[PDB]
């Protein structure tokens, strides 16, 4: 409790339920003295979950199909209302794909379902920014991050069209972060954070801690992490894609791993 | 003339007139002993350009919306017909950005010509490697090329949507590498070419700016057999752009412009 | 003033005058509530200039050439009894090269020079590192720094064997990352920082000033930024370079540069 | 056999038996057409192993310690010698770290020994540009490979300081490779290349790892003049390696690992 966020306002997309990245932004960044409006689409509101995140947080939860511009219109509306004017911060934490859902294959897509990965992971970044950038909702210095993962550099088996909506977002937050930039002086970034519970489930998991050498970044680390990028002290911080994964992304092979891996191997013999 | 690809076979997309990187390809690909078939659009082969190329390459074109799966369809059946069964290389070199044609800035895009701008500029790629993989089109050890640019890692003003469009084409040549690659050892990779902006790259460049024709060269080297473990890479054609922070002759012509100021 | 570094001890290589990044790191450390040992060569503290900043900090000036093991045994021991035990972070901010000093051009090296650019550059990281290791100097989630710059990814006309000496120092970051991470769960990064005064002088500041959307990151915004990773909210982070440069790394062309660019090649005509 | 080297000569460093990409290299090119020297240490020579290469190459073999700036100024003179002149190509593929050799851990460095890991393993890079370009040896669009491993860009628990060994090398690459470009247009890479850590790099790439045949392969593209505007570049060679995360194939194994734990 630092008050890092003292006097600072923000709009948090994508609070599902207790065990997501940004419910616990949301907890985290209220405990540090922000102001913040939550989001997110009416059947997952209406099941009552998010409501429960904005009694403990004050403030409302304003539905929004972040895929579309009307919706988005609104919700800065209804955000800059609650406020009363500008923010400083927001976080897109959106992503699924209809391909995976409906267990087609990377070599199988259904194209109306990748436009959707597309929309929903990535595209509905820069429409929240655009929107926001057209009704100036933003303070000058303001700090915009979106959550990624390394499928975006480093190929996943089973990840499917979410690896190609990744790089998609990376690169909204560097063309986006040149201009809003340039203009207003808000930071833009991407934070590639470790496979988190609620092919991103048991063995992966046990292979990111492992390979690790700080293990796996919690949810919990992960919120701890995004506050620096909301603060004053990452003002010169932007179009970066932040690896927060206890050095996975540096790692070629760690002992433990091996150690797992041999055993698989050789094991029986 | 090495005759880097004798008894191999492609398909080239994106040949429009003389000056196109995938027109280069074809007739050096030729050259080197590949037997080729060309795709454009019904329109662009209405214009007459790229019947010549046909006629110099001894091959067909055959017209095809790359954004359409019907037609990619047709455009694999009609090319195994003309070579009798399975190819082994493919150039994806296919690129449009509505929002850049109508001067919209990045900040005020219209969303339905950014999905035309994906759709034609990387989506075509994946659609284009499925439709193949569905008929089986390609060799074992077979080769996908498609064209990027440094936009996909490094933001470029008035580049606009046509970087995102970079950044998912690349991300498609991973992705796809691995499935393919791991089947039948087709090799899948960006090669992400030079392009005042022009000025500026040659100068910042120590070999200066790639032509059209050395491009041509180099992907003629994945193509061939000595390329058979590279895969999933974006591979920089630049004259050394991608690894440069500030060249001596980039670095004078901004000086005389801050004393012009 | 957030109390960040509340309760939080360190070691500042690398404090010249008022104008260097650790003298900033150093007098923002203490506000943000820890407590520092400064250190550098007997001929820079002789001159008296780091004094005034050791007593704006309190604390001492360990005098030791960070290239010698026996300066770096004598520097740990003299901090942890400054201290009384143990220690949580260390900032490296060394490098020059003789090469550069005497004139020699990348194609003209001497080869006893460059040993000397590589060890005062990077080796004395790992020497450092070393020391600290073998003597337990540095608590559990500690965090070590080393300041570098692009010229480890992309070639700078004039900034010679120092772009090499950077490569290395932040290789040594990952290979010695991993090490005291598995371990200590202690994380180890560099700052890929803006060119900053005292070839890196006046017309490239010029030009990563107007290529970077949020202009060059001053010594001040580089403490700013070091202290976040020095915070218990950087925990997971470790075995990165971090670019704190306004955008630059992510950048090709801004319109600002361009336009500067253009005049050197059209304005006689 | 495509003779991409017809009319090219080359100096290669680190030919130590038949299994050496640099022994590879060396046939490989002749077979190509070109023309090569080829050095090693006194002692290597000494062993008998690498004569039996020269004559294959119908060539000399000229002793040198690479960190040696008199021995690389003597092998100089004598190639060039050896050719009437100057020469197109050379592949430095030399590297060994004394701490690896006596089993010191990373966090127990010798600096002595890290001083000759350096310096046999990058600077000898250096070492040869830096003397070659002063006699002026090399023709003006030349090619310049070193071999590299990934381990500079990604830690592995055991590759000791050769992974920052690396790192320095692939920087050397960069540095060298714009002042030699800018000038005389000679191009300078870095290839790395494939290396249980074997069997793991295997299942994780799906192509599999490259072997020392295909590097060869690989590294003779980069000395054609299909290449000439690839510079200053770590090109992966590596069956997709650097680009995977994780493979159907490598999660197998580890899950296995899993279970029996």
């Amino acid at each position: 409790a630092y008050n890092l966020l003292k006097g600072k306002k923000g709009l948090i997309f994508g609070a599902l339920n207790e065990q997501s990245i940004a419910w616990k932004v949301a907890e985290r960044a209220v405990e540090e003295g922000a102001e913040i409006v939550l989001t997110n689409t009416a059947v997952s509101i209406r099941m009552g979950t998010i409501g429960r995140l904005a009694e403990k947080c004050n403030t409302i939860v304003v539905p929004a199909d972040a895929t579309s511009v009307e919706d988005l219109e609104n919700l800065i509306d209804k955000t800059m209302e609650h406020f009363g004017g500008k923010f400083d911060f927001m976080l897109h934490s959106i992503g699924m794909s209809p391909n995976v859902r409906k267990g087609r294959t990377y070599d199988d897509l259904d194209y109306d379902y990748l436009s959707k990965t597309l929309d929903i992971s990535a595209i509905s970044f820069h429409k929240a920014i655009q929107v926001a950038r057209k009704k100036d909702a933003i303070n000058d210095w303001g700090s915009i991050v979106a959550l990624s993962y390394i499928a975006a550099q480093r190929t996943l088996y089973g990840y499917n069209d979410m690896a190609d909506a990744k790089a998609l977002l990376e690169s909204i937050a560097r063309s986006f972060g040149y201009i809003y930039g340039r203009e207003k002086h808000v930071r833009i970034n991407t934070v590639s954070q470790s496979p988190t519970p609620t092919l991103g489930m048991g063995d992966l998991m046990n292979f990111a801690e492992n390979m690790s050498p700080l293990g796996n970044a919690s949810a919990n680390d992960c919120a701890d992490y995004v506050l620096t990028l909301f603060s004053d002290l990452t003002r010169k911080v932007t179009m970066q894609n932040l690896y927060h994964d206890g050095g996975f992304a540096s790692m070629g092979m760690s002992r433990r791993a091996m150690k797992t891996y041999e055993k698989g191997m050789r094991f029986e013999d």
